[PDB]
């Protein structure tokens, strides 16, 4: 019956420790347990959620077979709470999606799933069980959304959503609904720079986004919302590069402005503001999806600093990593008068890498503290191959 | 504690938006999931549910085998919330059953479910969980009722129920309920017409039905009730047939009296009353139970009308759908001063038309949106045969 | 935070309706279900729920293997609502138990249940979730009670209990619990009479329990407890004997006071008083547990009556029966002003009368309605043997 | 919304009898069930539960492979309803953790979770569902903690942590809470004693705790705790000996101050304050894991006596037994005016005992009442090896 205000100040947090784990894959070795990607959280006040897309498929049945395409008729979003497994007999459904977003105003909770043909797709919104608004493709090219948590500010909600090419010139746009019904929305001018994937959190009453340039930056593109709609838009500013592909720290010149590097593709990645340094994820592989670690530089997310001064491993670079994205702790749930910083790790495992028929992930969960925390690995653990794959 | 009024009218829609879809068959390869027939839809104030008949059997096991009679001793309904699919371990037990309906009053959930010998059936209504009240047979010849949602309207719910034979003149009967109780019922004066599986909803405070004739019409017939249990009577006045099997549109006149198409047997499906205009939904195919789109025809309601302005394609050509009906979205959900209208399509695979040796269905659910929504087909997916049938 | 009263009248019926059928043992076949004995039903305020026996064990799972003793120290009491298969997934836990009983006072659950060895047995009432008081065994020889629903009025509960022989004079008596705490016991004296597994009811602000004689008697104890444990117990008045096994009707002299018959063996089943008539459920088989029928005899609580004025049947005799037992719909849940009598009657399929390893049943629930119902039979269902047996 | 106040005396009991029993390894046959460690029973106001530890996998699965270290970063804490199986679908996930505690402070659950490399772990405590505060490793060997139920008083809990080597002198520390916020801690000072995995319980307004020796002692350290958290260690009084190995009771002499025995190891128990008496849990083996019995000792609290006075089996010889641990139910479940002492027993199958590939073990949870209860063994059941073995 209330909304979330989240108008507080993010916390500053020297280190990050350990939510929740699923163990899913290792789990769906003789358990029933979806196939998913994009194990996002997003919290109400009561609890944290994680959520995913499924295929309708499960471990270890030839369903599972990967040759299905990720923008398949069978495609849903669906949920349940953080730290369990996507598993059949504890899931909630949640949007027909091979694209999503969600969160909760305090009330209840919002969804957005994408779905339809390339050339004009659907993204319905549903809030509180039901669908309630929609959204058709503006520019007949895959509309597609965050694959992690929306923000809600005093009772709207905001996202951001691309239409376009993903790897030149496409178009992005900011959405704001209130209880499930768009309400605002506005184009974001960005010649030469590309949006997509974008983990967001709220700080300071206003929405702030790390996402993933998929054209030609190895820097991840930062966009932040005022509840107007009208926007500030760039780069990360900080001298190092937290996208993947990325070339090495040395050969980097950060921009407040522009993308640097020159490479393209990309992972979905996230970012936190501290006052003016930033907490930035990245894999540790400069190219390939293994490994997680977390940087604080100082004065990261104002200059094109290279002061690195704090450096968390959760994941080692002998393991998959995969989709990392930003959530918040409410405070009816933290009980801080700031709201603590999160992130989830997907951790994909199968095809490319492995030699299975099937690719899915499972998921770590950790949520920013005041006190630095040691290094460590909390990867999946699945055993590859599985029964079905012989 | 509190009555759903449902007096409201029905939401001019310009096209219908994905709700949900359970991929119970595809997960049913490995998972533990009912096979099912009718996975209709209703709604209460907090949710909405499917609600399904099973035989007692799971998926890819020998009881499975689909030589067991429609009106088994071990039929039952059952139901999970929307998108769910229908699996053990989610499933909430509503009545013993082999024809059902179920709607919710605003405060309890009332079921009626029909179990017992074709030649002297019971329907047993239940409401809040448990028996109320009891119809027996009145004419002795497999009593029976709409296999979707009832209708509630002021804290009253109704329904419609046939009696006597598949193929010829039968005998129908529209009941109403307050709390699990019989408190009136009016017989259908309808000679030479035919009544089966009535599809209905709320629309100004009364309830409009479209039906399925299994005698001589390739046109559906349509029952509006009054709170008084007056009715109307007749078919949908379209110069263009929606049954299966049907002729071609062209070879088609209309009529708002009387059954056009000399064709036997049938598909239970939907309309929605808009002002004048009709949602008319129906099988792609003329001859078989595949694909499965929804036309609105101008002046289709009150008019011979072939005048179709809009056409929405949900499930394609190359898939098999089955059986379809109506319910709305509760204003306490959607949040609008309007009904939204709402639909499920039943996907059926096995036999028939496989070669499998059983047959179950999955759902894809669809809500009415005020845009237009591209087509597409969100068909079943499963890959059939599956490890039973070898 | 409020009792039931259940000082009511026991409705009078006519017939028995279906409110619901588990099919658990096909289920099994191939989802996780409970090994099973004694599905008894009890309704609290706001549901019905099945409670049952396990031993730990799954269909289709070598510990299936019914050469474990019933009396086991792996023997739980657990649960789950009507309709329901005892799955695990859903299963609710309740307490260690060989022998069991279970009500509602309308606050919180209470239940007994029976375990330790033959010699010195425990009976640990269980009361909202946790252990609350004790019984020992007063007679060192299998401390034993109901195996249906106890009763509750005005937010005392009582129960029957056996300690002594199983097929001579064994000793009897009445238990009084409030909150899960014994405030009340009697000794029942019933010289040359046997008292064992009764299927209780409330009616008129009395407990009326329907028994199984295993000595000499083919009529059912009758015992009528009053709230301060002065108790009136006999045999059902009848002219018609209804434990099993039995002999012939028409070989049959009723009695109101003493055993009749002259038969060793019994099966747990039940009665229902009508004013001074008697509904009495029975196998159809007067040797074996097979089929389920039930009797209506006017004057039968009363008289020795021969004069059956209904006939009802619910499982044929060419279908597999086993216990029997009574419980009452709650007016909170049934809206009417008098006590709703039902019945459920477990299915046994496996040993001894089939060749399989195991032996678990199922259940149809049956509640009394104004109106004749047809005969009919909603047996097990289960295709036996299972892949375990081979 | 009210915190449980916990300040009233242990109720004084003649013997324990059954709450629960989950047979899950006999489950996990067929079923889908944690492979666990440590099934710790704590209790909220409205129920209690059974925590355990995970690695990730399912009993008969590949991944039940055993020679995954206990201290992975698979390893998660989890939580069922007490009497559940640890099986995947009715599992709440709590914290990623090797080494666990957890307790209800009335208003919500906290845990406590160890995770992270042995050199430097990290204690996340969580509340209400979300990591609100940190404890790092202070000695940087292996923090851990009680891996039973802590104790809540008047709104702020006490738990027992240690850090160091688990054969020679260690540090111990007291640390206490409110809402998951750290606002207390405390050194114990014991120098030549040792302190592991503390099974504790609230009495008269402290906490007393009952724990492992691991380094020279076949009697258990006993540690009192006030809130302001002055202390009092020291080791049980009484002149027989707890712990597992041991040797025989002739052969000991008590003392409350120091160790006795002059042995290394040790097994996780429990022990309660009756008075002056003491109930004393022990495997009935003097050198192996198998069987349990509870003794009471007069005056074994205070004085190094050897009169005992009750004996209880609960589980023989002839079966595995392992880690105890202590919990009392809330006044406001027992209805009674004291704190009810309870404790649950683990039952450890597989290695290095029996020939699987893998160790998992089941539960048998019970509580003090008011009488003397018989001897009996309510053991695992599980019929070893399982088909994965083969
Ligand atoms: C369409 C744009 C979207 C977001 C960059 O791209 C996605 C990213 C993916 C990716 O980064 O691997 C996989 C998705 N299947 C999708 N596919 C491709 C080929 O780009
Ligand atoms: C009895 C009338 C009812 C509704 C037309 O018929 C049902 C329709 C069905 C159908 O349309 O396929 C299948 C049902 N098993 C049932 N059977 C037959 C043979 O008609
Ligand atoms: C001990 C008395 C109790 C109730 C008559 O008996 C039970 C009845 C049973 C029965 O009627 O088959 C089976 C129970 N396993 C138990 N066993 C025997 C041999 O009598
Ligand atoms: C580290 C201290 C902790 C508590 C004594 O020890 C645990 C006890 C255990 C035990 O008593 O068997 C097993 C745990 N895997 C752990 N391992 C060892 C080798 O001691
Ligand atoms: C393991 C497996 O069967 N994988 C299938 C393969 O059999 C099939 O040839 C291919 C498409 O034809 O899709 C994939
Ligand atoms: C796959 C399968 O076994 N199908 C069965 C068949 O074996 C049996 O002959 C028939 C009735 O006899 O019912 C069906
Ligand atoms: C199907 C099966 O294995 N049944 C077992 C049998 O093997 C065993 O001999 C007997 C006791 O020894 O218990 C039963
Ligand atoms: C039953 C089984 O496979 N157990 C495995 C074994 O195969 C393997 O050799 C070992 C480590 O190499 O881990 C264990
Ligand atoms: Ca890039
Ligand atoms: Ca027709
Ligand atoms: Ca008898
Ligand atoms: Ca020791």
């Amino acid at each position: 019956g209330t909304y979330m205000n989240n108008t507080e100040a993010i916390c500053d947090v020297k280190g990050f420790a350990p939510f929740s784990k699923d163990n899913g894959i290792r789990i769906g070795s003789r358990g029933h347990i979806f196939v998913i990607r994009e194990p996002f959280v997003s919290c109400s006040p009561i609890e944290c959620r994680t959520f995913f897309l499924t295929q309708g498929s499960l471990l270890n049945d030839k369903h599972s077979n990967g040759t299905v395409k990720d923008r398949s008729p069978f495609r849903t979003l669906m949920s349940v709470k953080v730290g369990q497994s996507p598993n059949v007999y504890q899931a909630r459904f949640e949007a027909v999606a091979w694209s999503a977003t969600a969160c909760h105003d305090g009330k209840k909770w919002m969804t957005v799933g994408v779905t339809g043909p390339d050339s004009k797709a659907v993204a319905v919104i549903h809030y509180g069980g039901v669908p309630t608004d929609v959204i058709n493709s503006w520019a007949g090219d895959i509309l597609r959304t965050q694959e992690s948590s929306c923000t809600c500010i005093q009772g709207d909600c905001y996202w951001v959503m691309t239409d376009g090419p993903a790897n030149r010139q496409a178009q992005y746009r900011i959405y704001k609904a209130n209880q499930g019904r768009i309400i605002g929305q506005a184009d974001i001018s960005f010649n030469g720079g590309h949006i997509e994937e974008c983990s967001c959190y709220p700080n300071d009453g206003k929405v702030e986004c790390v996402c993933r340039d998929n054209w030609t930056g190895t820097n991840r593109p930062v966009l932040v919302i005022s509840p107007d709609l009208s926007y500030r838009v760039g780069y990360l500013c900080a001298g190092i590069p937290s996208d993947t592909p990325r070339g090495e720290d040395a050969q980097f010149t950060g921009s407040c402005t522009s993308p640097m590097g020159n490479q393209g593709y990309g992972v979905k990645g996230f970012g936190f503001r501290q006052g003016t340094d930033v907490w930035m994820g990245r894999t540790i592989s400069r190219t390939s999806r293994s490994g997680f670690e977390i940087l604080r530089i100082k004065n990261g997310w104002t200059q094109t600093s290279k002061e690195q001064v704090r450096k968390q491993v959760v994941v080692d670079n002998l393991n998959w990593s995969g989709y990392s994205g930003s959530f918040t702790l409410p405070v009816e749930l933290s009980g801080k008068d700031c709201l603590v910083p999160c992130f989830w790790v997907e951790m994909i495992r199968g095809k490319p890498e492995e030699k299975t028929i099937w690719t899915s992930s499972s998921s770590i969960v950790m949520c920013g503290v005041d006190y630095e925390i040691a290094d460590w690995s909390w990867h999946d653990g699945a055993i590859l191959p599985f029964d079905i794959d012989k």
